[PDB]
Order: C-alpha cells, then sequence, then structure tokens
C-alpha cells in the first residue's frame, strides 16, 4: 503494498540510492510513533514497508535521510532532512511518495491509484 | 528498450494518461525529424519508443502534449506543450524523460542507467 | 530581513496569498521551539519574521501551511504541510529565501542563501 | 515590464546569474521568429526584454540557456535548454513572470500572470 517511497537526484540523474527513510504515524498526544524503515534499492524504491492490515487512516510522516545522502556522494547539501507529512483516507487505494532531491531544494509529488 | 518517457499529475496525483508524447531529432539542417511516437498508459509510462540500433547519439526533443491532457480534464492549462530538449551521449545507457505536470508549470528530470 | 518566505500557486499561476507559515527552533533539549510566524503578503512573500539580532545559529523549521490554503480555495490537498529544516548561520550570518511551488498533490521547496 | 523571467540554481542555493535567454514569436506562416533576447542580472533576474507596446497577442517561446550556464561552471549538463512555450494576451493584455529552478539532469518552470 500500500505504501512505496521513490528517490530520484537531479544532480547525477540517477535513483537515489542506498537513502534511509522512516516513516512515522501520529498518536493520539501528537507524538511522532515509528510505522516503517528501509534503504532505497538500486532503482531508488523502498517496496516492503507495510501491508494492508497495518496501513489504517491517519497522519504519517515520511522522513528521507537527504543529508546523509549527499554527504556520501561528497556534496555540500542545505536540508536536514526532508520530511513529507500527509493523510492517508480511505476505496481501493496505493500511495506512491516519489521525491527528486537537489542539494538545495527537493520536489514530491503523491501517486495514489 | 534506450527511451522511456514517464508522466505524473500533480493537481490530481496520479499518473498522466494517454498523453500525446513524440519525439524528434536533431537533422543536419538544424530541423526538428520525426524519430518516434505514442501515447502514455494507465501507469503514466511509454515505453517501447525505440530500439538499440535506432538510438543513436545526437539532439533529441521528447514533446509532451500537455494542453490536451489538461483540457481532457477540463482544466485550463498554461503551456502550449512541453518540450524537453537533450543530447544522448555514448557505455551501456538507458534514458528514462520523467515530468510532473501542474497546469501553470512542469518538471522533467532525466534519469540514466 | 535574515529570513524571507515566497509562495507561488502552480494550478493559477499565482502569488500564494494568505499562507500562515510557522518557523521553530531546535532547543537544548531536543525539542522544537516556537521561534516566528507570519502570512504570505498579496505577493505571496513574506518578510518581516525576524532580526538579524535573534536570528542566531540553530536547527530551523519552517512549516508552510498548505493543507488551509488548498482548503480555503474548496479543494482537498494531500499533505499537511510543506517545510525545510535546515541548519542557519554555522559559518556565520547568511541571508536565507524558503522558494515555495505548490499543487494540490506536490510541492518544491529551493533556499536561496547569500552572504550578507 | 510584461515579460520577466528569474532563474534560481539548485545546487548551490543561488540565483542563477549571467543565463542567457532568447524569446520567439511564432509568425503568420508558422515559423518561430526572433522577439527579444537578454541575460539575468546577479539577482537571477531579466527585466526589460520587451514592452507594453511590442507585447501583442501571439504564442511565444522563451529559450533559457541553461547548457552555457552549466558548461561555465565546469559541469556537464543534460539539457540543451529550459522552456516555456505559451500564448500570451488572449484575454488581454497581462504581465507573465516565468520562474525556472536548475539542476544539472532536471528544471522545473512555472508562469505568474497577473492582471494590470
Ligand atoms: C518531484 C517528484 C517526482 C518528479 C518526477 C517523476 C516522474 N516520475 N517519477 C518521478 C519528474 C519531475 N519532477 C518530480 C518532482
Ligand atoms: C518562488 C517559488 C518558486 C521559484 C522558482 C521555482 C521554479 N520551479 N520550482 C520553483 C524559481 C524562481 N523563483 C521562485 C520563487
Ligand atoms: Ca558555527
Ligand atoms: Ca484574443
Amino acid at each position: 503494498c500500500p505504501l512505496m517511497v521513490k528517490v530520484l537526484d537531479a544532480v547525477r540523474g540517477s535513483p537515489a540510492i542506498n537513502v534511509a527513510v522512516h516513516v512515522f504515524r501520529k498518536a493520539a498526544d501528537d507524538t511522532w510513533e515509528p510505522f516503517a524503515s528501509g534503504k532505497t534499492s538500486e532503482s531508488g524504491e523502498l517496496h516492503g514497508l507495510t501491508t494492508e492490515e497495518e496501513f489504517v487512516e491517519g497522519i504519517y510522516k515520511v522522513e528521507i535521510d537527504t543529508k546523509s545522502y549527499w554527504k556520501a556522494l561528497g556534496i555540500s547539501p542545505f536540508h536536514e532532512h526532508a520530511e513529507v507529512v500527509f493523510t492517508a483516507n480511505d476505496g481501493p487505494r496505493r500511495y506512491t511518495i516519489a521525491a527528486l532531491l537537489s542539494p538545495y531544494s527537493y520536489s514530491t509529488t503523491a501517486v495514489v491509484t
């Protein structure tokens, strides 16, 4: 699957490989509870984060560790990370969170199908 | 595959389906010669444009018919089309031209692997 | 003006007007503390958030309330907000412009950093 | 200033300075004819391309020479240019700002259209 993340690199023109991604769900006390995590693959994709039964309606945060990514490439970055925060609302739906990274900018879109 | 195009819609949060795409190669006389064309699929992707033997080094233009796309959705658009112009340079390489559409803006990136 | 925010609307081809913006700064105990807030003008710009004296070194978060913007236009948007989190002034004072481009299911930000 | 161009660099977090910009207008015979050209300033802005009298209805193309920009910085870029093609002034005169954001393998443009 219900949740996939895809990351691209606008400087090198490539998938952003080996990027750490953590997903959190907002709790009743307004704190962020860990939900799923992983590293992007050689295609820049992170699959297998969750299952249909685990992924309920609510507010989610996808934190992408952009700073570590740029540093591993020897490139100087602006942001600490990228945080993408959205509501999941329930008919049949799959969500892709896509992000395009540059050192001083990022862009994100949602593909919901 | 060597050349793929992928199109997303930033307003609806979906693949951009049924978008006409024409590819041209620049000729010796500096005119644009037709090279390949097709319509994006239900995943927003256009595969099968060319073959390894046909796709040689040179300057290519990918013209995406964004105006017709928005009009078919009932949305008022700014651009006539989106034109993405690049050089192909030869080791082993596959090119993806990705575009993210909004009515008054578009973004494009290249994924070369 | 060491910190400025500029917001554009990619659907209408316009400045994004009356957008609320909240800035936080990380405290010594690693929590987010309020720092400044304001709203974009008719030009989509927000000036006056802070001063050279107040805008010290630190880790800052700029949260742009994109959800309320779209809802006010009668549109149900995907994201709760657009944001940037960054370390400021580590090599001395700088001027920062955060430029954001909005659609209902997408946003982009960029930083423009200049040395005064 | 009915037509303005503003360009930012997403790698350096800076205005994109000294960027050449060429504007064309479609002629009655459907070819592109030269209309105006200029280069971005130290702020990444280009003013003065045209006038209210000269900027009539038509189909315009704004070609931003991104290739030369990156090459000047010692970088080999993907695209030949960034562009916009649009019909202008169809419902009366408007003011147009073309805002571009550049990386070596990516670009974004947006239009800001206001009614004078
Ligand atoms: C943000 C996120 C995604 C992109 C894409 C893209 C199309 N397919 N997969 C990604 C293209 C251009 N700009 C983007 C900005
Ligand atoms: C505000 C918001 C965005 C920008 C951009 C930009 C173009 N595409 N992505 C963003 C360029 C130049 N000035 C801007 C001011
Ligand atoms: Ca310091
Ligand atoms: Ca008219």
